């Protein structure tokens, strides 16, 4: 009997671990699609007054 | 017996996802504390850009 026990709450101890990791990596990529977008406008934002202060230098 | 097996089966399972969990979230922290940094710089580059373009624009 006190193994059976075991075996139920190792069980849902996997599952609850499972569900908790996969919970937190989702949320991580969250993150790191969100600075991914952030980075991608503030390159274009570079590349953009950079181009134009080129135009400036020449009249 | 089988239930012993099947014990040192599971607890060595919910080792290994603490484990997998714990390195994957460190990667993923990683990435984000590096996307931090390019951010931080091209967020920069620009308000530089954007005090040379003021200068230039006032010839
Ligand atoms: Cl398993
Ligand atoms: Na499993």
């Amino acid at each position: 009997a006190t193994c059976n026990h075991t075996v139920m709450a190792l069980m849902a101890s996997l599952d609850a671990e499972k569900a908790q990791g996969q919970k937190k990596v989702e949320e991580l990529e969250g993150e790191i699609t969100t600075l991914n977008h952030k980075l991608q406008d503030a390159s274009a934002e570079v590349e953009r007054l950079r181009r134009e202060n080129q135009v400036l230098s020449v009249r």
